[PDB]
């Protein structure tokens, strides 16, 4: 084959420079890359990931690395912070939340931690933008059936709750 | 099915920063996007939809909201602009009349507003070019059946009208 | 199916910026087109032509409008100057043979009045480029057996009158 | 069906400004344009020239014209200088000398005339660099069975004797 | 077959104004060309290295000069320093653990040298980040059987020992 | 059956003006030519070259003249600089052995010479970097059967001569 490089450089763009930054710019890439071309062996995740991040030093991947999507962005993680990521996911998650917003930071949140609800729903009920907003979102959640449904629910429900008290994403207030 | 996103870009060009700016920019450019590349289904519509507006996860739609360019528009502007803006649609309509013309604000506010003949016809009806006009587009669209049929026939009729007359689009004289 | 924009923007180059003189831009680079890309149906000349005018809505065909070259730039015409009484068909006509010559204004001409061959065939009998031609185009045209085949052979009689006198499109002389 | 017009119009250039020039611009051209793409049908050769004019010029020819090469060449010396190109064949030619030298003027010389081998090799005699090139190149021509064969290997000679002389292509000395 | 060069040329880069930057740019960027187009045979190395470097007929390499990406990069070195004697091999590997780290240096060193281990082990052991790198790297290389193994076991252990000290490849800590 | 003529001149760049620069300007972008496009037969070898040159007759190939890249590269030598041009091949050399070194100006002035040993040979040694460079050259040519065999070993036994000295590629001290 022959990947369709032309085409997935225009949705992803140029990386950044400051090369601890380089994790969550894949990380919040990686849903849209997977729309415009189906990316379905590890051997395709893997070109695909060392065509995008070009000529930079130590951070092209094998593989082996590439078997999701998340598995991935934790070994580019590994590669940069020294530390694995999660010895510190409150931390990385807040720093998404000041710069991104919750939706984001709940994404790359599950990529990071592996998909664990539990751990990552806490680590956000913190920085939610008020305490009115967190006893709302959570009456939603709470009638649900599974941490499975919740899990899928989530990013649903709390762009519910965000129309009724009338913010934007990054949790300022349009009114 | 690789969705060529190089093209399209080709075409519309590179989406705004401030996202207050997205959803109408999205209007305008949509029958150029659908001449490139032909869309089909809903699916292929969040595919190129959230593609084109890149790593942003905040905006990003599902199938649900993009059964037609004008459902993803209209949910666009509710996220970013808050629902009963009306206010803000005020004012982005008037502005658009006095740079294109009562024809593209007409189309462009029903846009924005899910369809929304009472609203949007009431706006337009306070920036029409004097009482005459006024008067005598209105009393063609009331011989008309329901409110189904007058979104239909409002360009066609505002065109009769300004025809007699004799002014242009910009609403200003041809004899 | 697939559309070479790209390659048909390389040719064509850019739409002039005071959308007034649009139209008969759209009327120059028609064969060029059609050299690069054979544009068979309808449907592929709202697509081809929506693409190049890019996010002007204003100005967006449908299947409707474009079915000949000819149709389309009556249509983009119409928005851009308005449509006129009768009475004033003459200083429409008169101001494109100035620009372009008769045989272009001759046929958007009929366009513009209901495919009408007396008033159109006699308001450019007055623009020709000296007596001699007039004559010598009108018993061309009265061997002719009814005015609808008149209204086909306008063009071909007119060309072959300009042949023999050693004339541009423009009615001056070669040299 | 889709001609390859970004490798052609590579090969020819942009075409020259003064449209008098146009017409000898595309005979040079020709057999390059047959080298890099198979141009079979009247068709193919119309779109081919149709794509590389542009419509800036206004030039655009037909398949009843675009036969061959020279029939399309023929065609445009008419549109350009309102002469036939046979009207001075001679101050053509010496034209052609005075720049690109004895075998361009050739080439377009059979070009224009109509492969009128016995004409155009009797004005380019007058011509060419000095007594002896004369007289050695028509002890070579001579030598050959008939003129069908005369015309094919004419520059193969005169290339032949301008090597034993030592001039370049100008009729320049080379030392 | 033809090889896609336009879009290896976008991943890539233009190549360094310095010649002698260009033998190590070629290595930090051959995982990205394996991206776009995977690399089989010597022939496609070199098809793909003479066209990137174009017009140096100065560094064009042959079929046998690249049966793996690091004969290349080591035939492009020799090229533009020139071969150096044995007590000069220090100056070359210093500089580069400085740039680009040990495990491109070792690498580098192993084929400057004719794969000469117990030298190109011998000068890398001063140049180590730290002492307590130099003996936990001692230690595994040690209980290793014979030099065969502990050549191609080399880069396993260094990159081991500075994962658990939490390093990165240029050797500075990141924690 | 096209030849990707854009393709290959986004590799090569534009030939130069003045038709005596040529010859050596093809010899430099031959390798990078067919780095782009694998040529076979002496057929393409002709097409293409008369594709980058342009609309120019004066310089125009035939089959014959093309088995090998050198053949045409001598040949076009011929037309430009004359039949053995002994004064004129002494400062095309000269100047290469003063920008890029004696091994580039081997291999270029050889294909100029149509692979004549001999003449090349005799050139290069007045130009080597001193009395003792000269001997030890010429003493390990001569240990070599053929006069074929020595334009085989040629560049290998002045790097040979060139790596005890301690010189790099331009003549220069490495100490």
């Amino acid at each position: 084959t022959v990947i369709p490089i032309q085409h997935i450089r225009s949705v992803t763009g140029e990386p950044p420079r400051n090369p601890r930054e380089i994790p969550i710019w894949l990380g919040r890439n990686a849903p849209a890359i997977d729309g415009v071309f189906p990316v379905t062996t590890p051997d395709l995740r893997c070109r695909i990931i060392n065509a995008i991040l070009g000529g930079n030093i130590g951070l092209s991947l094998t593989p082996g690395d590439c078997l999701t999507w998340d598995s991935a962005v934790a070994t580019l993680f590994i590669r940069t912070h020294g530390t694995f990521p999660m010895h510190q996911l409150g931390n990385v998650i807040k720093g998404i939340v000041d710069q991104e917003g919750v939706a984001t930071a709940y994404t790359l949140g599950m990529m990071l931690s592996g998909q664990n609800y539990q751990l990552v729903s806490g680590i956000i009920r913190g920085y939610l933008p008020g305490q009115a907003v967190v006893t709302a979102l959570q009456q939603r959640l709470d009638q649900e059936i599974d941490d499975q449904t919740r899990a899928e629910t989530f990013i649903q429900h709390l762009n519910a709750v965000y129309e009724i008290l009338g913010l934007n994403a990054r949790g300022q207030s349009i009114r």
